[PDB]
């Protein structure tokens, strides 16, 4: 042929979907036999024109995609390639808000979305504090600080020196020194224990909101710049409970089923069983609730002021899902 396969054409149908808050991500892992960060990574990629921008060859981008999917864990049930996919994705549309319109760089999009990519790349499915508790080697190499996230920071970059594999080999020294350390802030912002903090610097940055002649954000120095991509990526992380109700909960089963499989390994050592990892002692419901209220409604309520209106559907479908889990509290 020269013609896509046919398996290859109904791929091609859904990732029409790629600029649209709900992308069916499951689907597309299905339909690209378990590739979704790969063929939405260069879905972005060719639709933001960044392999011209940059000079990344097509068999590079594609074989460093691939060795990127290839250490994720395909036996870890959430924090796996499907979410470094949808993560990508949900970066890939809050970029597009019309609030933050020819805000970013191109060297900051390929930032946010590359972090994005990398941020959970060789998870084992267990928190940090299991690997702190157990005495593990990567809370030796890490010093028990932020160690999943160093650690999927250290593979992401890693992989760039495999064969045919560095996606950034035409970039000059500034332009790679700049992309690393924007990468870095990023990712090491994932960690939850810095959640607090971010908000809190969002939420003053609303506070002393400025805005253009053209209605868009004004972000004039590198800390205002980087929060703002910090957030953005944490905001996708933290995207799960906003999507469509089908999507959210398999989102649901799948933390859970990787959280009680951790309690599982936990009581099996005679460890404390940590928070929500006891299948004999949980409530799904509650915990989501729980999460939306403390968590993820308070993020992105403030995201939402930032970008005012952009994010109000996406702030609806929260309330709603929120009202359902509500709903079924036995
Ligand atoms: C305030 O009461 C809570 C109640 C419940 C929860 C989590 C239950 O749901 C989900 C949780 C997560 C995550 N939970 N955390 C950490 C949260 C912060 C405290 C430590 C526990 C782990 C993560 O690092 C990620 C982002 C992977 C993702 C997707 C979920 O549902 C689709 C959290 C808090
Ligand atoms: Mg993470
Ligand atoms: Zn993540």
């Amino acid at each position: 042929f020269g013609v896509k396969t046919e398996q290859e054409d109904v791929l091609a149908k859904e990732l029409e979907d790629v600029n649209k808050w709900g992308l069916h991500v499951f689907r597309i892992a299905e339909l690209s036999g378990n590739r979704p960060l790969t063929v939405i990574m260069h879905t972005i990629f060719q639709e933001r024109d960044l392999l011209k921008t940059f000079k990344i060859p097509v068999d590079t981008l594609i074989t460093y995609l691939m060795t990127l999917e290839d250490h994720y864990h395909a036996d870890v049930a959430y924090h796996n390639n499907i979410h470094a996919a949808d993560v990508v994705q949900s970066t890939h549309v809050l970029l597009s808000t019309p609030a933050l319109e020819a805000v970013f760089t191109d060297l900051e999009i390929l930032a946010a979305i590359f972090a994005s990519a990398i941020h959970d790349v060789d998870h084992p499915g267990v928190s940090n504090q299991f690997l702190i508790n157990t005495n593990s080697e990567l809370a030796l190499m890490y010093n028990d600080s932020s160690v999943l996230e160093n650690h999927h920071l250290a593979v992401g970059f890693k992989l760039l020196q495999e064969e045919n594999c560095d996606i950034f080999q035409n970039l000059t020294k500034k332009q790679r020194q700049s992309l690393r350390k924007m990468v870095i802030d990023i990712v090491l912002a994932t960690d939850m224990s810095k959640h607090m903090n971010l908000l809190a610097d969002l939420k003053t940055m609303v506070e002393t909101k400025k805005v253009t002649s053209s209605g868009v954000l004004l972000l004039d120095n590198y800390s205002d710049r980087i929060q703002v991509l910090q957030n953005m990526v944490h905001c996708a992380d933290l995207s799960n409970p906003t999507k469509p109700l089908q999507l959210y909960r398999q989102w649901t089963d799948r933390i859970m089923e990787e959280f009680f499989r951790q309690g599982d390994r936990e009581r099996e050592r005679g460890m404390e069983i940590s928070p929500m990892c006891d299948k004999h002692n949980a409530s799904v419901e509650k915990s989501q609730v729980g999460f939306i209220d403390y968590i993820v409604h308070p993020l992105w309520e403030t995201w939402a002021d930032l970008v005012h209106p952009d994010a109000q559907d996406i702030l609806d479908t929260l309330e709603d899902n929120r009202e359902w889990y509500q709903s079924t509290i036995p």
